[PDB]
């Protein structure tokens, strides 16, 4: 299997809107938010928060966490079919979910909070997690095989006060699952030498900017450190979660990340929520301790606001950015594929690009230039011999009754012709 | 060979004392200690509670603790309690209805994991999930798994019932098998009952349907509750399996918190009166499986209720009102029992310890005042040297104390009548 590996300005990329099923309702004045997508081994997982009003200020109505199957039906375009749906009782308590596949089940670790977003009310939030095990091929009358609620028996956080799932999906390594997560370490306990802040090429950048930008605000009580939550399924009835922090190599505030397996080894993506606006992506060198071999990427970034806009590399105290991930599709040329937002300061213009560390080979707009879009989650796979890529794109302020995310299906061309 | 005072006396032969019990120490304020549990067994004890910051009903769950220890006479010629092991589940809000039972060198406690709240108040929403914590009464050094372990229930053989739950403080052991107090959720549509069995012989304002409709939280309740015993055979303990045993038709009452204990050789069973059978339901178990209790013709002990089914109401009405005030058999030849009751027609007040026969209260003593709000009481009695002793945990509420918590008393049964 090979792909087009030459720079073409032609439209060799033709995005198609995938066929996906969901539970049916007749509700109106609704926005589908906090999305999730996790494709693995011909299966998928999907979650969202339904709001009665605006996508920002609406009242929470229904959270659904669902699993299913991706399929080819001779149309040679992937289709999605939901097989199991779980609807928690309290929409407003469920936060930052992350789904990981193993055996015949999707394990989704979510965060329970009665104060609000646990990242914005860190000090007020009391740590609480939840694990939902859903079967991708349900059966009839099998007690706690289709839907099981797993209870954490102990959470090893180490030096960290609180830990929380913070990302859409994770990997498996044998019978041990690794979720994207974040740790809440007090600022006073944070070990950082400002002599390691890269302000040796920046004028108005202070050496203190890196450290102070490791929390939501400069005078925050905690810093945020992205990492992994380990759930060893072979450890009997003790459902123990263990936190694994990321290393200092290109360190940035704890952001939503996603660990995935491709062509053998694992890969890691960390959203650029601070001053390192260029994409953070790379092969995981070690899963424990976590060390990522970030790519020398110079072409793909993310939108920001005023202090840290797109293509900013010099340290500043900021907390801006969007989670737009990318999926390795060829390790020998490190070609990745994903959706990025082609605007400097606003969340607009989604563009599916098959890019390299210093070159966007071919891209294709997924909407118009002033189309508002935010979080993108892209997972790719091999159907027969052709690489296909499913991309969930968050669209907002469409002026519709049921504003929904747009799920795409983009086949990576093999030839650079036509 | 041990003797007890078998005569009625208006004097104060009974002198209660506040027991010394050690718990892990904090210094936080504005807290309520709820969902208590006490179990005494072979000179050992188990204790559980839920710490709530704020209100005793609508407070934020802070700390669930599960504990075991030793009951010893340290020369003060009074029983004392000393904790040896503790476990603090990580999500306190999910732990519900816990039930401890002792075997060999461990206390096994079957709890309920729920994210909808009290499974009895949100029965249709509850997804059955159970937890089992094996704790060592005498811990050893660096002995992981020996000290604290979780026995994932794996299988639950409910039978004709949809959901099953631990619903009672303590249980017994028969050889290598563990019997926990339990409840059983049956959809009304499958509840077999002959309304002609509803005793409305001397109750003019009572219909016959008033018995079948009082077998649920409400008359239209989707589920009826039937108390029983969840079994656990350790002798084949590899892939643990729980098995429900239902209580017989004799004196059927809505599934209420129950207690099975061994006294003077044979098992005894106590069911709370959460419906119109306001009189105490106590008696020797004739057969554990099937569960058959030979309830007593007790005509002196009842429980506070409300307007419909108040204290000393023997007539079938549709009610779900009552408190858990158990009792412990102290003499079988004269069937004398010992426990705490609340002396108020229609309020949870005036806790009163009493040693009582079927149709007579021999001697009794007030524990607090006459207006002290008090709810649940768990009473377990035992023999220290040659003197019968009784430990009663009383739930005391409404005081405004910085730390509201249960009151644990130790009472010596008079042997000769002063
Ligand atoms: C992301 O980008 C970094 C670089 O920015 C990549 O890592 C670098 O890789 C180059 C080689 O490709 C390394 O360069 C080598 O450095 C040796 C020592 O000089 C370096 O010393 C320190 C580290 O020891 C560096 O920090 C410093 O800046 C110097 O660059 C040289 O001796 C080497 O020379 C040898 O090879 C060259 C090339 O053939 C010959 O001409 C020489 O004669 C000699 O044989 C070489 O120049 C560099 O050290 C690496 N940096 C670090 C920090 O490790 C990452 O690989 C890249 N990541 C991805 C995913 O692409
Ligand atoms: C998970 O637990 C099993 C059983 O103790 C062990 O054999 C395995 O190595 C563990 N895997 C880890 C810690 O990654
Ligand atoms: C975004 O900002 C950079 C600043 O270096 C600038 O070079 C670039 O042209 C800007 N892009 C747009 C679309 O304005
Ligand atoms: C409690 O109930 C009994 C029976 O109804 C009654 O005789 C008694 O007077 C009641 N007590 C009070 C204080 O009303």
């Amino acid at each position: 299997n090979q792909i087009c590996l030459q720079k073409t300005t032609s439209t060799i990329l033709k995005p198609r809107l995938i066929s996906y099923t969901l539970p049916i309702n007749t509700r109106e004045g609704v926005c589908i938010t906090d999305p999730l997508l996790a494709v693995d081994n011909g299966f998928f997982a999907y979650s969202h928060l339904e709001k009665i009003g605006s996508c920002t200020r609406g009242i929470a109505k229904q959270r659904i966490i669902g699993v299913g199957e991706v399929l080819d039906r001779g149309d040679k375009v992937p289709s999605m079919f939901m097989t199991n749906v779980w609807t928690p009782p309290n929409p407003s308590t469920i936060h930052h979910c992350s789904s990981t596949y193993h055996e015949d089940f999707y394990y989704t670790l979510c965060a329970v909070s009665h104060v609000g977003d646990p990242i914005l009310n860190s000090t007020s939030w009391t740590e609480s997690l939840s694990l939902i095990r859903l079967a991708v091929r349900p059966k009839s009358d099998s007690g706690d095989y289709n839907q099981k609620y797993i209870a954490i028996t102990k959470v090893e956080r180490g030096k960290y006060d609180k830990v929380m799932p913070y990302g859409p999906s994770g990997i498996k390594q044998g019978d041990t699952l690794y979720f994207p997560a974040v740790g809440f370490l007090p600022r006073t306990e944070f070990q950082y030498n400002d002599s390691n802040c890269p302000i040796i090429h920046c004028k108005y950048s202070k050496a203190e900017n890196c450290r102070l930008s490791m929390g939501v605000n400069s005078k925050s009580h905690y810093i945020l450190r992205s990492g992994l939550l380990k759930y060893n399924l072979s450890l009997g009835g003790d459902i123990i979660l263990q936190f694994i922090e990321i290393a200092d190599n290109r360190l940035t505030i704890g952001s939503p990340s996603k660990i995935y397996n491709s062509l053998g080894q694992p890969v890691f993506y960390q959203a650029s929520y601070s001053w390192d606006t260029m994409i953070k992506l790379g092969d995981v060198d070690t899963v424990d301790p976590l060390r990522v071999q970030w790519r020398n990427n110079s072409v793909i970034s993310r939108p920001g606001q005023s202090q840290c806009p797109r293509f900013n590399v010099c340290p500043e105290v900021c907390w801006e950015g969007t989670y737009n991930d990318a999926f390795l599709i060829d390790r020998l040329n490190w070609v990745s594929a994903g959706v990025y937002l082609n605007s400097n300061q606003t969340a607009e213009n989604p563009v599916f690009a098959v890019f390299k560390d210093n070159e966007i080979l071919y891209q294709v707009p997924l909407a118009e230039d002033d189309t508002n879009a935010q979080k993108t989650i892209t997972d790719c796979f091999l159907l027969e011999n052709v690489i296909w890529c499913i991309s969930l794109v968050e669209i907002y302020d469409t002026g519709d009754s049921v504003i929904r995310p747009k799920l795409f299906a983009v086949k990576i061309p093999a030839q650079c012709s036509e």
